């Protein structure tokens, strides 16, 4: 994950001030590069450096921001930490997701015999880096959190039951959760052949009333993707 | 005085890439990027890959390693406005995304949050464009095109866009993430793009029978524009 004789910098990418405030918190001798409406935090976590990317909601502000952090950081390794919708049968908010794999719900060239979700020139899904998922498990097992390994699913939509999520589960019936940024960091990553995994934590369940439990309960997965997330840096480095 | 240029696929972008001279490659993050004149003017031509994430990450490349004034946004599109026929081309006064749905919180359907509901075009760029419209006694629609990750091709997606954006007059899968970029950056923008099916159930078959065509209007369009803005 990093070449001998020098220290690792791990990028995080979360979508929303929200998610991303507590570890923002967290950093010493911080500074903010504030850079095509993305914002940027340096500096220390627990002494690893840490660059840390508040991106904005959407396919679009994460390529962007990924391939801003990308360039101006280039770190070593990238985190993609926030909420995420549920659709693992087990799952209950607070509760952490890390990617295997990920792919967009929303990505149609099926018309040209592509694959359901697949865009052409990518391949169909995004595997995640092996040593970070062992990583992240290693941090699940020592935290003794409740937690899913998976299909990881990206879209513009925020998902909220009716045929939104029937057509997700149709399509991906072993996706454990849904959201909006990661597959795009993904693909960005894989453009430029860096390590990548999501860690996030569930904040509703994507259906009828996933804007309500959102409402309530983004601030419990933010605390919980961020325990993950200080953790696995730490074990990491 | 550096013009911006990016197009999707090889296909849309061969034949500037052939009439740059002086032309330098740079490939990175698996883009394409070629420097050099395009009739006298400086020009930086992105071939971007097809999407929204590639179209983004490529836009964000251009604009940090080649910092140009402007970018044009070339290629296809699926026709919306029923004046339309293949060839005729497509001008961006305005683009949104109609694949973009947070109205769960009451953000405006194709808006996403932190975003305007859509983007509007340069206006000295769009009356730039209206002018080589003119000039080359071509067809033309000017309006609202919409992006999103699908290639249309009739039935209930075809549908949904028509029922959300009724005065669309096009769709591709590239343009509204340009000017995404561009907005965050505020780097002047605009489409112009010509029609290779009219996003119907038969559009796979008009794409790869007439992809070319679409190309080579684009393309002349562009041109002028370019020798337009610049000189
Ligand atoms: C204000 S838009 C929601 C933000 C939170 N993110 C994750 C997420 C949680 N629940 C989700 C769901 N049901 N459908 C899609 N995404 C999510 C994505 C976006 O940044
Ligand atoms: C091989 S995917 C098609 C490529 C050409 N681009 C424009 C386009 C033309 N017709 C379209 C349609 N019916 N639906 C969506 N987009 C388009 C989008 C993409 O780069
Ligand atoms: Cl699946
Ligand atoms: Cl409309």
């Amino acid at each position: 994950l990093v070449p001998r004789g020098s220290h690792m910098k791990i990028g995080i990418i979360g979508a929303m001030e929200e998610e991303v405030t507590l570890l923002r918190d967290k950093i010493d001798n911080r500074q903010t590069i504030t850079l095509g409406g993305c914002e940027i935090y340096t500096g220390q976590l627990n002494g690893t450096e840490v660059a840390l990317l508040k991106s904005g909601i959407g396919k679009v502000a994460a390529a962007l921001g990924a391939t801003l952090l990308l360039e101006h950081c280039k770190p070593d390794v990238i985190i993609n930490t926030g909420s995420a919708g549920g659709l693992a049968s087990t799952l209950k908010v607070g509760d952490i997701v890390v990617s295997d794999e990920t792919r967009y719900h929303d990505a149609d060239v099926t018309a040209f015999g592509y694959e359901y979700g697949q865009l052409p020139g990518c391949p169909a899904g995004f595997k995640a880096d092996d040593k970070l998922i062992a990583a992240a498990e290693s941090c699940i097992r020592e935290l003794n959190l409740n937690a899913v390994r998976g299909l990881i699913v990206s879209g513009d939509a925020f998902i909220n039951g009716s045929v939104g999520l029937a057509k997700i589960r149709h399509n991906f019936p072993d996706a454990v959760a849904v959201e909006m940024e990661a597959t795009a960091i993904a693909h960005v990553c894989h453009n430029f052949n860096v390590p990548f995994v999501v860690v996030r934590a569930i904040s509703d369940v994507a259906d009828q009333q996933s804007h309500l439990s959102f409402d309530e309960f983004l601030a419990v997965a933010a605390k919980q993707s961020t325990l993950m997330v200080e953790t696995l840096v730490q074990k990491l480095a």
